[PDB]
């Protein structure tokens, strides 16, 4: 291990051990899910034969699809809650880091996992794998995943990083769907908006707790959707502006543009939704 | 055209029209090369028969070349100067900005071109196209190049561009390497090292002369080596570093490292080079 602790190998932790540790603490699962119609199924499955048993709860975060998504997890048994649903009090915002915010308000377990739901075979271990250092180590309250090819991270996200906030040097996809943390620790944070919501909770957790109460499990191999250049331009710039508030560097506000040779403007959020907590 | 003056067909002026336009002037063609023995005598190729023409001045500055670069620029009969030669009373330093630095003490001419030396099948008409603004327009200064996938230019410097000087949004390849400035510009500008060399110049030129000094041309469709992503990582990390300065924003200092799971730490440099004017 690195000065992060990091779990190189396959966890050795059976799902039975893992059960034991629990100790009244309680699971949550959450997929946010965009029109994954043709994935969605496949990683439900992956995980719902835990439930009732090392996971308390599973959820799909629907965010506004308009494919066969929600008819597919209900037909996989599957809880489907609409952004709506999950804080009706509040209008619907887009992106992921909404749905995940959201997310909070419609789950209860004392602990939270994250799960892309665009996953192509994901492995039935990616959950336990996961909780074992908020179950069996002491003080870890956030775990990332990593993998084995991750252009936004490994141009944009870690470089950016290094110059930054280089104590962070150490983590290896530090933008990964795939996670869990405490929900003490979601709870009390902000979230940043879009696909912002990962590199932001990293820093704030980090900036708070410092690197002991973070840890990283390798998930081994992972496929999935292989968005365009130009998804991935727009995805960059919320990374960046997410990123340089943290580090408390003033964001122009200024969409990315493109241009096909037609012009087109990305939008980008320098709006943060503030820790669940306040809503209480 | 945009705030920016943009020549978005092909230029209509004429090899011979281009040439009476200079009254006086000169014009030195650069080619940087570090290892290119694949592509550079069809580089050279496409640019010797202006010399003594439109073209008064050709070199190629080698960048360190173990391979068989020399020889046959040598034989396209290129004059080759190394980095050594260009400037022998200065020790030499790694990196792209380097060479094109010390390419401004081994070249007179009163405008400067540079065109990369990996381009496969260049057009013989990228110069002309290049000088043209500078030639026929007034204040213009700085032209450079854009085209048609640019993983580093559109994941990372347009998306930190917008964020940092949306001014320059309208630049739709910054971080392009064909283009052309005056020597009074150049050799008043500062060059940030290795990769760092085209960001940084296009901010000074802009927050030192705005943008009615610069101008943009295209030149179609280009080709070149395409670089692994770990490559990509390390340069962009200096177009980062670079960027950064110039914006008012402190940088670690600390490289970008990389797990392949091995691990290795990229050089990155916080160094310019002086305006070469210092050194007359
Ligand atoms: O508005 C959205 C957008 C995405 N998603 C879901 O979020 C997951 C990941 O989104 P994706 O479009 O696949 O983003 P990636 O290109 O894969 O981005 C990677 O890097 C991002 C930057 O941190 C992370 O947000 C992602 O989890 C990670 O997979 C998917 O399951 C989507 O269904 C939503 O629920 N709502
Ligand atoms: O140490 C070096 C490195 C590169 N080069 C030359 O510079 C040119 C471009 O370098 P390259 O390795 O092909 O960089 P790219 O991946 O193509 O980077 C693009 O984006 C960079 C960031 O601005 C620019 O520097 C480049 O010109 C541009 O082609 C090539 O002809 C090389 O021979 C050197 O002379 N010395
Ligand atoms: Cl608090
Ligand atoms: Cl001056
Ligand atoms: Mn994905
Ligand atoms: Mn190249």
């Amino acid at each position: 291990a690195l000065p992060l602790d990091t779990t190189w190998h396959r966890p050795g932790w059976t799902i039975g051990e893992l059960e034991a540790a629990k100790a009244g603490r309680t699971i949550s699962v959450v997929l946010p899910a965009l029109n994954e119609e043709a994935t969605i199924e496949s990683v439900i499955d992956s995980i719902s034969p835990l439930v009732d048993g090392l996971v308390d709860e599973l959820i799909v975060l629907d965010s506004g699809s308009t494919d066969d998504t929600e008819i597919r997890a209900i037909a996989s048994g599957a809880r489907v809650v609409s952004r709506e649903q999950a804080l009706p009090e509040v209008p619907v915002r887009p992106g992921k880091g909404e749905a995940l915010w959201r997310s909070l308000a419609a789950t209860s377990g004392d602990i939270v996992v994250f799960i892309d739901s665009d996953l192509i075979n994901p492995h039935p271990l990616f959950v336990p794998w996961l909780v074992g250092p908020l179950l069996t180590g002491e003080g870890i309250q956030l775990v990332k995943s990593f993998y084995r090819g991750g252009r936004v991270t490994e141009l944009v996200a870690r470089p950016l990083l290094a110059a930054l906030r280089p104590e962070l040097g150490c983590v290896l996809q530090p933008l990964s769907g795939e996670y869990a943390a405490s929900r003490e620790l979601l709870t009390s944070l902000p979230f940043a908006p879009g696909y912002g919501v990962e590199i932001g909770l990293l820093i704030d957790t980090f900036d708070r707790l410092g690197l002991d109460a973070i840890a990283q499990v390798n998930l081994g191999v992972r496929a999935h959707r292989n968005r365009p250049l130009d998804e991935l331009g727009a995805m960059s710039r919320q990374v960046i502006a997410t990123l340089l508030s943290r580090c408390g560097i003033p964001d122009s506000g200024v969409g990315l543009t493109q241009f096909l040779y037609t012009r087109h403007t990305w939008p980008v959020s320098l709006v943060d939704r503030p820790p669940m907590k306040v809503m209480r």
